């Protein structure tokens, strides 16, 4: 195992590609133009990084069209898909230290966060996708005699993947996995805050045996190449995770143009509610401080609102805060480091700004509140909690997107449920009892996508995951996933 | 069997409601405003109707929510909301002369087709979705033993339903169906051009033991309370078969709403494929008429294109020509009828311009090609075919929604294929040989949702019913309708 | 409500078909031999019922094969059995009265039992059946382009099916609902001891539109037409509710036959387990009651076991014990009565000799353990409760098939799985806790088909139900009781 | 690519494990006792084999419940199971040439097909059951909202796999993929003809990862070890392919028992029916030859009844003989052989006196009919065909399993169904016609588990394999053989 300064000099020794890749090779934007791969670990410059526009989407498009058109990977055999996505998979776990290390210079999340989850879980991603394509099975009917009614599954053709920065290998995996297993072309704009990830991958597809065309990349910003994807009249379906912002900009780009498909996975505010019959409490203290604190509270997902039964929220609250604390931002090149920096000074902001916001609404600081590690000149908060949260204040509705808990009360199971419905999201929630009934009909009254029980931020590649109201559509992850790259097909033969 | 004059007295003794209706009763509009619905059989007014806005939309969705929330319907047994839903099919069927009246009159199609096809297809939407509740099953992970991952659907809330004209009452059921099934509350806007069977069932699903508030009727026009509800921010779904243009539509408003769900069925241009080695030429020369004519070729599913291997073409098309004479139009209220009147003055005029853009596209005029019975004080149109019509031309690009066929021919298969997926719909396509192979691989490269093989119309309601590319997304009937009206949950325990 | 009176004077009208059924005619058995059909409620004749032999056999499988290589049934559409399947069902609910008071009569339980659980139960069994018939869907498997493989399902052929007489209309339903949706031909053999409803659905399937020799109805005795049938070499499948003793047997013949498919539903000692800290004691010990005297305690899931805490037993018996009371044998004729006659005289005696056995065992008796009402001319046994006992015991090991309780203790939950698991039987077993890991635990650790929480005799038409180990193969209810009828075949076509 | 003398100097090199394997360690047979493994190439012994009895079977039995009880690999998560799984079909890949040289030293096979279709074969088998374990779903029921009933599959417990010797590694890897996969112990009793492989693998199981006592494997005589495990109390299925006369056997044991799952893959006279359309002649004509002569005839789904459109059988029978001459008996340690030996000289006079019954029952010898290259001291016979062969013959009715063709005629196509059917097998069938209905409808009609169309032995692992009628019961390969290794439990749970 790595040292701090084992990996401080693979950071001076890694050679960094920053150029687009499309139709197997890769080349700059047709402008020429570049923008600026800065880190938020001590602020250096990773690479120059091609910015692409339109005529550069309009380049990948016709080369996925082409691509998907001669067949060479949408008609290849399917136990032959599966073995290529197999073997792509393990090229991300052959050069996972090289991935895992520009991913965390690239948005600045602890390197053993990112050598231990993002890396295997886009490599999960890919090849649990692949072990599924030949264990899937389309339909015949219940048909007449004289008629033979088959309902099959066909790749829709063109997909456009608008991933964000958060996870960005494994949110990129999340929608390749599944998009190219179904044998479509996917053209896949990673976000500009961490274009480092999806530009080395796709040098990492060709050698697996992906067919040239059927995995470009294009970095640049979401108002000039994302844009013109979502736009394009030659693309088939859109995915997107990001902000609740722009999901609702790309529906009216997809009716704006070839009202093409649209999946989103947007934003959340996840209630985590525990019961005073919960059957370990340090768990869920130890589980709720995870739930805000892990990957520097930039997680969609995040236990962002903590939900307190009141005969334990004295004896409880204590507990988070204890737990809370071993969650101490650091050097993300420290293997120790467990909690890193955010993104860019923007996103900082945007955390301070909410912080203040806490005090202005009436609640009460108890843990954290403060940018520290400034003399690094990396931008850093510790976790902090709120305590004396009413759901109508504004860090109990808005996404904050940082380390930055709300504690809120309840009494009943009738009121936890209104409070954690009482949001325009449904992407996760958390259930604490020992009790079956309470256990049960409390993960039903949940207008979330994702409910744990007893756990937070629980699923494996076989739980589908994606938000209920302005949250999302569809489902990332499971057999579910493939249903956003696919087209169902009826057809009904006379004999 | 009833006779002309028995339907003419029918007609003239029915008591038409024309309220719309909210919360379990019948209402006007808010402001009190109302349309004139004016039958296309021969200019007589049927009767007044309701005339909503935004704020009945409102109404109407607040209705749906306390339904909703209240449980009556969405949590009431599956097995008890099937017998609901199939006594609902059988009030239909009970006043199946009296809805099959209303729909010729309403939107002027013949009473044998009102009563033979939509009576009865609307009803079966509404049983065979009803028998399928407690036939579905949701899903277990394999997961490790200490956890239970759960994978189940539940309703998404308030569904709003925007249905076409030309098939008024089975297009509603259609949504009605799986939607009331899966648990939802609807608010249905049936077309201004057509509301009165829509308003009449209303009474009906109270009738069949639906709960208050679970089914709401608002009548009036798309761009009033149509454009409301798809703009409202507490309905979680949209549901919408018509026009293409307006589909687009949808999905702008849903992005500037609430980023809602959006399921489009759109516009069809949909081609028959004619093989030299067709089995029995009769049979798809009659169906090839059937195909355009049938309806009035208001059919979004109509063979509007049919491509013909030159090497039958001199030898077909007396055929396709001899077999569209049969269909003659004439009085919608005679049994004997079997092509109606056209929906309205508006829509003869885009028909009629049509066939003029034929002369002027370069199309050979073999049939048809006027406007028949002025005399009726109605609309009407003889089915129209042009010959030796060019794929770019304007009548085989655009779909016209009349009976207007367009006869194209091809040297090879592969020229057949180029040809039929050479539009931006996807909707349906037939395939007429005899050849084992070349029926499969056709089949397989008809980008379309329904492909019928040697017959054409095929499909019972296992069969799923829906588009590629602008034709829409999603399907109706068969089970794979009930999943846009409902959203996927995992909840993942830990034990 | 019918009274008492009304069901003497009732009974006292009926006329009773006693003949065998074959090619859609009521017949004799080939010898003429017949068998008196005794009521256990006071000894009357109800009917001299056809005594069929293997003569009878060969000629009612003769009759299947015809009617299904003919495929008026096998080869109906789909969507036309359902609708024959429903009517053959409301046949049922039609002269619910009449079949009713047969089964009561012939096999001596109580008229409200079989007016409000058989009836109704074995109806539903039918409907549900045919409801599932098109909502089914075989499989398209992932293939290389130039390939298309199929598999489906098919029906085996003619299925033989011999049901016991503790449930006689229902047990046969939960058979042919199933295996005549399917579009297979039946033979079915009633049981010798209760022969009447069987032979009286055969009319009634007839008339509900099922064809001639589709349903074959043979009256008589085990080791006669039961034996010849499953020994038959045109018999595709054999399927059988029963003893184990015979179900063994039935394996042993296939292998001297023909090697048809044996499907089992056998013996049970199901347990019955109540944690200290189960939710409901009252509802718990209400439910331990009704598990072992409902239907006479002649139920393969009866709750013969009951596993309790002893942290609660010396307070959770009396209240099982005072239950029980309410469980009092009567007139089976009077709508008050809710324990019944046992079947015969052979019935009663094996239920005495166990009570006595319980004695021997060292069991302490607390409860019944007595016959009653022998002036009725007739066979009745109080409801029997024995505590102490240990689980080697022979009252413990071995299925009584009358009211008899026996009541073990225990100190961990692993005894509980320990004792529960330790029986060559896995029927059903119950858990009450309302801990959420307790009862998910060890609900899978309990080798049972059917495993009931928080509530006994649990389950409706969609849940499946069948054994583990010796109780049997296979299940029943559910879409999984479909494929013990059916065959799967795999179509592979080179394209 | 290895040489002839290359293979020769491996047979010498090779050190064969002959013991049995038992709770991860090899073992003699309690008695000491040994059979003689004679290989049918030149005569040579091979090794001194453990002959195991009744003692043997409980000592393994043990063993499997042992390991089965402790969850170390019934209760291992699910994504382990499949890493495990993978691996172990890995190891059978990185030691293929020794598998395949034993293999073919064992049972006479021609190296080239030991090394390209078995060895492969039974990894595929194996590392396919690992991809799918996760990406299998049990069901959540439709039930009120008070209930929620799940429907899970479990691990039998102990199985019992006795195979064959026709593809001895292939067939164990078909019985042990899914069985090992869904976590049950397996006791494989492999051929006394081809105890080799099985042998072999033990080893390479534990080195994969499977822990001690979950596969133990116990050569030996069916008679014996066979006998005691299909009569053993403890074991919970047996699964086994071979003849219809042990087979149905089996079946009488597990009743004489502990009425025990038996799932049987037996015989087969599977019809290869040429029409006249057939698209390309030659290839059925070549595969029509390859359908007996390879594996020389010891496979089950052998085509051994040819079936023949007169119109074509004068130009089609030359063109079957030229293509059987291709296929000439050789030395199976030459890489150029494609016909192997008889496995042994018990099976070379078997084959010898049905050739001999073919000129006794009147038909007309066209190629072959002698034993060839005694020389050798092997057992060899040349495929042969039987010309003018009516179905009533002794040489169209049983199985031969040898390379031995008959060929029969027909006029149309009801005539052909007819005779293919008249069989009491059903395990395959073909059909080559390019017409649709044609292919499809006779696809329909034919009794078979497997039916391929314009190719013969086609499929891969997804599609399932097994018989109708005597020709078995279940289905091998594909999702479907997962059923006989897991029972169907039905959680019932109130809230
Ligand atoms: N198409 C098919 O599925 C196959 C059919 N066969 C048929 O079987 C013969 C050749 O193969 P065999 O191995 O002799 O079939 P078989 O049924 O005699 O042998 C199958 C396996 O069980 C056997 N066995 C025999 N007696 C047993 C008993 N009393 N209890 C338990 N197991 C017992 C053997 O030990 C072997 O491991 C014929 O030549 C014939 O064609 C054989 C293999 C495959
Ligand atoms: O079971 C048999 O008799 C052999 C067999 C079945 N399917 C096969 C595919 C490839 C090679 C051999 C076989």
């Amino acid at each position: 195992t790595l040292t701090r300064a084992d990996w401080e000099q693979r950071a001076q020794n890694l050679k960094i590609e920053g150029r687009a890749f499309i139709q197997g090779e890769y080349t700059a934007a047709a402008s020429g133009e570049t923008f600026d791969c800065i880190s938020p670990v001590d602020g250096r410059l990773l690479a120059k990084v091609a910015s692409c526009d339109a005529a550069d989407a309009q380049r990948a498009v016709e080369s996925a069209r082409s691509a998907f058109d001669s067949g060479a990977w949408s008609r290849l055999a399917p136990a032959k898909r599966k073995a290529t996505m197999i073997r792509f998979a393990g090229l991300l776990e052959q050069n996972a230290e090289e991935l895992a290390l520009l991913e965390t210079l690239d948005m600045g999340k602890p390197i053993s966060d990112s050598l231990g989850v993002d890396i295997p879980g886009g490599a999960r991603a890919l090849s649990w996708s692949g072990e599924a394509i030949d264990k899937l099975y389309d339909e015949v009917a219940a048909t007449p005699h004289d008629q033979l009614g088959l309902v099959t599954r066909e790749p829709v053709g063109v997909v456009a993947a608008i991933v964000p920065w958060n996870f960005p290998l494994m949110m990129a995996c999340w929608k390749l996995g599944p998009a190219l297993s179904t044998g479509n072309s996917v053209v896949l704009k990673p976000s500009e805050k961490s274009p480092l990830t999806a530009i080395r991958i796709a040098q990492l597809a060709i050698e697996a045996g992906i067919p040239a065309g059927v995995l470009n990349v294009l970095p640049g910003y979401g108002h000039t190449v994302g844009k013109a994807l979502a736009l394009h009249m030659d693309v088939d379906t859109v995915v997107f995770t990001g902000s609740t912002k722009i999901a609702k900009q790309l529906m009216i780009y997809a009716g704006e143009s070839n009202m093409k498909r649209v999946w989103l996975e947007a934003g959340g505010k996840s209630p985590n509610i525990v019961f005073a019959d919960a059957p370990d409490l340090q768990a869920a203290a130890d589980s709720a401080a995870s739930a805000i604190a892990f990957n520097q509270g930039e997680v969609a997902t995040a236990g962002s609102r903590l939900l307190v039964e009141r005969s334990i929220k004295d004896r409880f609250l204590p507990m988070v805060i204890e737990a809370l604390g071993t969650w101490k931002p650091g050097n993300p090149l420290d293997p120790a480091t467990n909690v890193g920096a955010l993104v860019d000074t923007q996103q900082m902001n945007t955390v301070l700004s909410y912080i203040a916001a806490g005090h202005t609404d009436g609640a009460r600081l108890v843990a954290g509140g403060k940018q520290i590690l400034q003399e690094t000149g990396g931008t850093y908060v510790e976790p902090t909690i709120f305590d004396g949260v009413n759901n109508a204040m504004r860090i109990a509705q808005e996404e904050i997107f940082g380390p930055v808990l709300s504690v809120l009360t309840f009494d009943t199971a009738e009121e936890a449920i209104q409070i954690a419905n009482d949001t325009p999201y449904g992407l996760a929630a958390a259930v604490w009892t020992a009790n079956l009934s309470k256990a049960h009909l409390t993960a039903r009254a949940l207008r979330a996508g994702s409910v744990w029980v007893n756990q937070y931020d629980g699923g494996d590649m076989t739980a589908p995951f994606g938000g209920f109201k302005q949250s999302g559509n569809g489902r990332d992850k499971s057999l579910h996933a493939f249903d956003k790259y696919t087209e169902l097909k009826s057809t009904w033969i006379k004999l």
